[PDB]
C-alpha cells in the first residue's frame, strides 16, 4: 500500500501495461474509462497516469480478491476486453484492456498469484 513510489523503481514487476481504469463514480466529463499504467508489485497492484510518472495516483493489495473476466462494464464492443478485480466488502477495481487476449494475460496472471 501507502510510500509513494515512482513506476520504474517499483521492486520485481510481474506485469506492466497500459489499460483503462473505470472511474469510483458517475459525475464524470468527457469519460467514465481512464487510461492508466498499471503494474503488479509482487502482491501490490499500483497505477499511474505515466509509466514515468514519480508517484501512484493509488494502489492496493491483491489480499482476499479475486479476477474474472466481466463483458457487462461497457456496452460497446470493447465489452470483451474488460476484467474486474472484487470481493464482497473491498473496493472493486475495473478495467479494459487492449484486446480480449490481454484482459486474459491480465486475468491469468494475477490469479496464478492468487494461489
Amino acid at each position: 500500500q501507502f510510500p509513494p513510489i515512482a513506476a520504474q523503481d517499483l521492486p520485481f514487476v510481474i506485469k506492466a501495461g497500459y489499460l483503462e481504469k473505470r472511474r469510483k463514480d458517475h459525475s464524470f466529463l468527457g469519460f467514465e474509462w481512464q487510461k492508466r499504467w498499471c503494474a503488479l508489485s509482487k502482491t501490490v497492484f499500483y497505477y499511474y497516469g505515466s509509466d514515468k510518472d514519480k508517484q501512484q495516483k493509488g494502489e492496493f493489495a491483491i489480499d482476499g480478491y479475486d479476477v474474472r473476466m466481466n463483458n457487462t462494464l461497457r456496452k460497446d464492443g470493447k465489452k470483451d476486453c474488460c476484467f474486474e478485480i472484487c470481493a464482497p466488502d473491498k473496493r472493486i477495481y475495473q478495467f479494459t484492456a487492449a484486446s480480449p487476449k490481454d484482459a486474459e494475460e491480465w486475468v491469468q496472471q494475477l490469479k496464478f498469484i492468487l494461489q
